[PDB]
């Protein structure tokens, strides 16, 4: 009767549901809501888990091209002594997808979930696009969406510097003063990140973050490598784009 999978259960897994949703626009566009509800312990985990940890991906059966996949804006776990970036209780992700030739959309969710061991899960998510999206999927899908990083505001300056193994970074906040900022960081490819060190006064918030490669040694340079984070403060969640190094 909906584009609609309904709330799925794995045999092997009693302690998450998820449910896709999804309309297709006459353009073709698909705009997929996946909700993940979770057990009391149980934690799933954003694009940059932290060190241990698998992000959750969807696998489609039909060619799709510009996926986009937009996260929430995250938190932070230091549980059974790992730290980790992610969600517990629920999370709901909004997913686009263009060039979807076919009425129907097939996929497999790979869910990684973490008490304090990972556990991957996957679900078969397949959705009849014929069929007419749940009446209130518009407002579901902006619900989710407030919930995604934007790229302007609450930051009006970024500067880093990296020496020493360890990524300082000098962040001025564009209207009034830091309350309590939380900063989520994507490490480079073979990079490891640790727990960010934050001290604000006034407009000026300075985070430092000692960096490791792989296997927990002084890591090299990453000068010039990408600076992607996500800064929060008083309920806005800014997305950062930047260079290690510039400024």
């Amino acid at each position: 009767s909906n584009a609609d999978t309904g709330w799925l259960t794995m045999p092997d897994n009693d302690h998450a549901q998820v449910r896709a949703t999804a309309d297709k626009s006459s353009t073709g566009d698909v705009k997929i809501l996946l909700e993940v509800q979770l057990a009391p312990g149980w934690k799933t985990y954003w694009r940059s888990p932290g060190e241990g940890g698998v992000a959750p991906e969807i696998n489609w059966t039909q060619s799709v091209s510009d996926m986009i996949w937009h996260w929430p804006s995250p938190s932070a776990f230091d549980v059974a002594g790992i730290h980790t970036q992610g969600y517990d209780k629920e999370v709901v992700f909004p997913i686009e997808l263009k060039s979807v030739d076919s009425d129907n959309l097939n996929g497999v969710l790979t869910l990684s979930t973490c008490s304090n061991v990972c556990i991957l899960t996957d679900y078969s998510l397949n959705l009849d696009l014929n069929e007419p999206a749940p009446a209130d999927f518009e407002w579901q899908y902006n619900q989710a969406m407030a919930k995604v990083p934007v790229t302007s505001g609450l930051i009006s300056a970024v500067s880093s510097d990296y020496r020493n193994s360890q990524l300082t970074l000098s962040l001025q906040r564009e209207q009034g003063d830091w309350h309590q900022p939380n900063i989520y960081l994507d490490p480079p490819q073979g990079m490891l990140y640790g727990i960010p060190q934050l001290t604000a006064k006034g407009d000026h918030l300075s985070v430092t973050v000692d960096v490791t490669d792989d296997w927990g040694d002084a890591a090299g340079d990453i000068t010039g490598k990408a600076l992607s984070f996500v800064v929060t403060d008083d309920g806005y969640s800014r997305q950062v784009n930047d260079t290690i190094g510039q400024g």
